[PDB]
């Protein structure tokens, strides 16, 4: 299937995936200055206080950690956003080097790496109906820049030995997103899409103008797991990340000055 390979990667996708040239496709270039500016932006409402987290798995292209989002546990609500999405999972997308892995940049400048907290928009009752709207998935995207260890990042970087290869997959409850997200909840948003297949053009990107700093040894762990399955030549994961899109006809709106 697709992958991040000079033979599968994101400039072979649209053969199979024709949204790929799509209208409104992500990750995009966050130019700050031209960027507006809008006052009526609510403040955003993350309230990971009951998030119930499942397990961790390797599938391939990265881990995820999932979540019980049989409930209102853990939702998203305010900002540009209307309605209460429901967190469902988390995961990464990093790089070989420190000055790449963010999906998303910032007047051009990549990040080690970028947290994508996916939610879909409980007003369409299931996430399978959710990704059949142009406003069903809310995704929290979060910059990572090497430095100072995140405490709260360390839980996840100790489990990564048991999912080593893809299909792999390991209990991991009582996680707190929570330790997870910057101080200041300042945020750029835009409509756009999934950054892997199927592509789909059904999230709301809201992407925190502060990021999370994790140590050299942290994110160095991401590095060692594979996107092969055991017993297969061994193939590390590190730049699962797409290149950034033409922004076209959307305008980014910042909840800040
Ligand atoms: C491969 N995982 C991706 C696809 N997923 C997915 C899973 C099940 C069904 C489905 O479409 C029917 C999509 S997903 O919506 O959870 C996400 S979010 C996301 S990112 N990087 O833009 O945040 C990439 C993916
Ligand atoms: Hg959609
Ligand atoms: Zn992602």
């Amino acid at each position: 299937h697709w992958g991040y390979g000079k033979h599968n990667g994101p400039e072979h996708w649209h053969k199979d995936f024709p949204i790929a040239k799509g209208e409104r496709q992500s990750p995009v270039d966050i130019d700050t200055h031209t960027a507006k500016y809008d006052p009526s932006l609510k403040p955003l409402s993350v309230s990971y206080d009951q998030a119930t987290s499942l397990r961790i798995l390797n599938n391939g292209h990265a881990f995820n950690v999932e979540f019980d989002d049989s409930q209102d546990k853990a939702v998203l609500k305010g900002g540009p956003l209307d309605g209460t999405y429901r967190l469902i999972q988390f995961h990464f997308h990093w790089g070989s080097l420190d000055g790449q892995g963010s999906e998303h940049t910032v007047d051009k400048k990549k990040y080690a790496a970028e947290l994508h907290l996916v939610h879909w928009n409980t007003k369409y009752g299931d996430f399978g109906k959710a990704v059949q709207q142009p406003d069903g998935l809310a995704v929290l995207g979060i910059f990572l820049k090497v430095g100072s260890a995140k405490p709260g990042l360390q839980k996840v970087v100790d489990v990564l030995d048991s999912i080593k290869t893809k299909g792999k997959s390991a209990d991991f409850t009582n996680f707190d997103p929570r330790g997870l997200l910057p101080e200041s909840l300042d945020y750029w948003t835009y409509p756009g899409s999934l950054t892997t297949p199927p592509l789909l053009e059904c999230v709301t990107w809201i992407v925190l103008k502060e990021p999370i700093s994790v140590s050299s040894e942290q994110v160095l762990k991401f590095r060692k797991l594979n996107f092969n399955g055991e017993g297969e030549p061994e193939e590390l994961m590190v730049d699962n990340w797409r290149p950034a899109q033409p922004l076209k006809n959307r305008q980014i709106k910042a909840s800040f000055k």
